[PDB]
């Protein structure tokens, strides 16, 4: 599936900042009615400070649109996932949390089910050509390859991982070729490298099932309509 994207901050739709508007509703009306069977949010007021979750906005969204939603930024604690799900969020998306405290997060894999929880890895590919887990774009290497950190969540029914690859993909997409087929039991996602559709049918093939499309929609490149018609072929 295609899994139409927008990064939110204070009400506002942004590209990551360029301002694209404050509405988000009508834009995600619009990629549902394309045919989009999930879509994907990203708190950037939650993830400076979850004591600003932007929750009300997000109960709106949800309310307004027909499909599941995954919602990420600052999913730090139990809390956190339990007020997005009471908020009407489908899946919540656990990233820098999911490196730091495996333990922890194993525990909510065990309390809200693996259907409700996305594991969103940023990878960067070593001068070894090792898959090294990081939390951000602007932090050094965490110490731990995507592999060791999938097979830690593996006993506890991992299902969903969403893969950035920060170190477009129209590139060598052995990346995701070489995971899907590690791990079939997953549903891999991917974010990042789609600048135009030659990009999704990229991916087309790698086993990959979840393509997250964010900036290429907002900058008018292709359609959520024209994506899923590739994406299909």
């Amino acid at each position: 599936m295609i899994i139409p994207a927008l990064d939110l901050i204070g009400g506002t739709v942004v590209r990551v900042l360029r301002d694209y508007g404050n509405d988000p509703l009508p834009r995600l009306q619009d990629y549902a009615a394309q045919g989009a069977g999930v879509l994907h949010l990203v708190d950037l007021t939650g993830a400076k400070d979850p004591a600003k979750r932007q929750i009300p906005l997000i109960k709106t969204l949800v309310a307004g649109v027909n499909v599941p939603v995954q919602v990420g930024g600052g999913v730090r604690t139990e809390e956190d996932v339990a007020a997005l799900l009471k908020a009407g969020v489908a899946r919540v998306v656990i990233a820098s949390t999911a490196v730091k405290s495996p333990d922890v997060v194993k525990g909510w894999f065990e309390r809200f089910g693996a259907q409700a929880l996305v594991l969103a890895l940023d990878v960067r590919i070593d001068e070894h050509g090792t898959k090294q887990v990081a939390v951000s774009g602007w932090q050094e290497n965490s110490g731990v390859s995507l592999e060791q950190l999938v097979e830690t969540y593996l006993p506890v029914g991992l299902k969903h991982v969403l893969c950035t690859d920060i170190s477009t993909l129209a590139s060598n997409v052995s990346l995701y070729e070489e995971v899907c087929a590690r791990y079939p039991q997953i549903a891999f996602q991917s974010s990042g490298g789609i600048g135009d559709i030659d990009d999704i049918a990229a991916l087309r093939g790698t086993g990959v099932r979840g393509v997250i499309v964010g900036r290429a929609l907002l900058e008018g490149k292709f359609t959520v309509k024209e994506a899923i018609q590739c994406w299909q072929n």
